[PDB]
């Protein structure tokens, strides 16, 4: 069945709504500090001196999903061009995230929309579907399989000197409190004044500078995957429309076009929120 603009903004509001393991407003304290012009986003000066996490609550990666979400951030080379082995209990990782998300009302919203829409018969075809798209290996430097989906959303790349994809706070967070991530400012803070809330940042990770990443600020992982999961399998390669607490925000999704999966299937090339 067509999946419609309007039928996207429902469940879209509907996923927001039944985001129930996100960060409570106690849970973070941000420091946007600086915002600078779009126009200076190539300047590479440090304007917030201070981290922009003042305050994480722990116990929030206590819950399984970000748990399962956490365990699968070590299991990458961010730089392209070094070809990615998962062990045995790395691709149990990829399974323990997928059950975990797929207990939550998050998830069990996006399914039961899909399945009404007549995209997948069952939870199992879903649930292989994602593990293929977002966790399949495909080549974007010098070795086969150094990139996926998932790695370049969540995880973050370096490719030809520069930052390439990394638009999770969760991952921004862990880095920022090993001193890897530096936050040097941000161009845009979204109208939400609650979590989750969207930061269009500037930093540097370890060497290499982030131009503008722009991430949602508090969300569970379950929330951004099924928003880009939505996104890309009702809207493969366009820019698309969500509603996420009555203020608007688009997603941009590409396929993968160097190579397939399955019955010539598509691999997530990128899912991001746009400028
Ligand atoms: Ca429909
Ligand atoms: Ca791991
Ligand atoms: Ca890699
Ligand atoms: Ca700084
Ligand atoms: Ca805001």
């Amino acid at each position: 069945d067509a999946i419609t603009k309007e039928e996207i903004q429902s469940i879209s509001e509907k996923i927001y709504r039944a985001d129930t393991n996100k960060a409570q407003k106690e849970d973070i304290v941000l420091n946007s500090q600086n915002c600078i012009s779009p126009s200076e986003t190539r300047n590479q000066v440090d304007r917030c001196p201070k981290p922009l996490f003042t305050y994480v609550n722990e116990k929030l990666f206590s819950k399984p999903t970000y748990a399962a979400f956490i365990n699968l951030l070590n299991n990458y080379q961010r730089a392209t061009g070094h070809g990615e082995h998962f062990s045995a209990q790395e691709l149990a990782e990829q399974d323990a995230f997928l059950r975990e998300i797929m207990k939550t009302a998050v998830m069990k919203e996006l399914y039961s929309f899909l399945h009404h829409q007549n995209r997948y018969g069952s939870e199992q075809e879903f649930v292989d579907d994602l593990k293929n798209m977002w966790f399949g290996l495909y080549s974007r430097g010098n070795e086969e399989g150094d990139s996926s989906g998932f790695e370049h959303v969540f995880s973050g790349e370096v490719k030809k000197g520069k930052v390439t994809g990394f638009h999770n706070w969760i991952r921004f967070y862990l880095e920022e409190k090993e001193g890897l991530v530096d936050y040097y400012s941000h161009i845009y803070d979204g109208p939400w004044d609650s979590y989750p809330d969207v930061l269009a940042m500037q930093f540097n990770w370890d060497g290499y500078y982030k131009e503008v990443g722009s991430a949602f600020i508090g969300s569970s992982p379950e929330f951004e995957f099924a928003l880009y999961s939505l996104c890309f399998i009702a809207r493969p390669g366009k820019v698309c429309q969500l509603s996420l607490g009555g203020y608007p925000l688009a997603v941009r999704t590409y396929t993968w076009d160097k190579s397939t999966y399955g019955n010539g299937k598509k691999y997530i090339a990128t899912a991001y929120i746009v400028s």
